[PDB]
């Protein structure tokens, strides 16, 4: 009775996103279902909790010792954007949320470019902004300013891409889902989404999807 | 003298990597030939040099205003890893350096996972280590140590992956190429590669390849 997909996750800008896609897929195709394994991302739990991202058994699934990761009938996939691509290729047969590499090589490339932009830019830089507010023991203005300025620059790139559209590649798909995990916590990072009104409306359009709520809530 | 790919680049851990793949492809297939446009990545040059990453004309090719980017018969691709994937899909017809998404969905997924690992882990974090240790106008020991330590953690993940192997996914390919651009300057960043002897031997075997040297040199 095991589900075909197991999602190892935590309620975070990265952990929400495969669950969002899984719920979107279910709403369209009727499946697949998934099992959720809630993992500790607290360094104070290292060694002493089985479901903890540094525990060795989990490194066989995600060698980086971070969430999210999935297994699909035993096959492991780590890194948010790679998980989204995997799930789309295996379950999104009508291309509702993703572009086909064979029939749409240029559109597929576009999708990869925006995923990699988020994966190398928004996620890392907004995460460093969060680091220097929440976790660094001292206030370090050089670093706080560096990462807030860089996050603002990246959100301007995103806002400009959203001008004249409702979604990054026109129709809602996995590039929106990846970025949305971070964009919905942008205010708490110190960005003003009212300064990026295309981004703000896009976050609101996605937040109101029932599958998005179900995916976020599955991580709690 | 036809050049169907134009590579907008600079001699940097990201700039080298598409040129390396282009030269690997040229050695196996006899093409594609390419033009190199050397771009200033310096803020001091903004508005003062035509070939500068924040120039409006370039934002039409790379909306993030960073190198590398390519055009292929006019079609733009930005983000190192997305460029590698595009060039592989379009020119690596015998899959000498890359896995096919249709014929090898598992291997293709693994390749994406390691590219995304590098793109969200090694490049961003080693780039921050370089910023604080090498380029910032003030020395901030907390930040230097944070990003040197995180780089070391990421290199330990890579070193353990390379145990028992010569290349990340068995045969040399685009996942190695992506990380190699950063790993070859790890000593400069501040990592002692003797502490990562699998990474060290892997850097050495890749550095010796004539196509690698040709790609690196093309960015000067
Ligand atoms: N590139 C990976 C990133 C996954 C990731 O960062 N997972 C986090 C929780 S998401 S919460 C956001 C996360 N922050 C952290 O993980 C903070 C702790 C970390 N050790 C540090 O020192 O920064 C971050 O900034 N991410 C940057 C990015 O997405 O590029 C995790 O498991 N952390 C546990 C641990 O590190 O032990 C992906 O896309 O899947
Ligand atoms: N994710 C992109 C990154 C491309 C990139 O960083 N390009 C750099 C040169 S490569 S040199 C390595 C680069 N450092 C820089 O670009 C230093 C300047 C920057 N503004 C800063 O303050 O961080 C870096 O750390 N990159 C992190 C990563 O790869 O994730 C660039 O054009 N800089 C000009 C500019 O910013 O105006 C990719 O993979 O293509």
């Amino acid at each position: 009775t095991d589900k075909p997909v197991v999602h190892y996750t935590a309620p975070t800008p990265n952990g929400w996103v495969p669950a969002i896609l899984l719920e979107e897929l279910k709403a369209v195709y009727g499946g697949p279902d998934y099992e959720t394994v809630k993992m500790s991302i607290r360094d104070a739990d290292i060694g002493k909790v089985h479901n903890q991202v540094k525990s060795d058994w989990f490194l066989k699934i995600c060698p980086n010792g971070r969430i999210p990761a999935i297994t699909h009938e035993g096959f492991p996939v780590f890194e948010t954007s790679a998980i989204l691509l995997y799930l789309a290729q295996h379950f999104d047969k009508e291309n509702a949320f993703s572009r086909d590499p064979v029939k749409d090589p240029k559109g597929y490339s576009e999708e990869l470019q925006w995923l990699f932009f988020a994966h190398g830019g928004i996620g890392p830089m907004q995460g460093q902004a969060n680091h220097f507010n929440l976790y660094a023991p001292e206030k370090i203005p050089y670093a706080i300013n560096r990462y807030l300025n860089e996050s603002k620059r990246l959100y301007r790139v995103l806002d400009d891409r959203l001008k004249g559209r409702e979604y990054i590649l026109g129709t809602y798909g996995i590039a929106d889902i990846k970025i949305f995990g971070w964009a919905r916590i942008a205010p708490r990072t110190g960005l003003d989404l009212d300064e990026f009104p295309n981004v703000k409306a896009w976050v609101e359009r996605i937040e109101k999807r029932p599958a998005v709520q179900a995916g976020i809530n599955s991580c709690n």
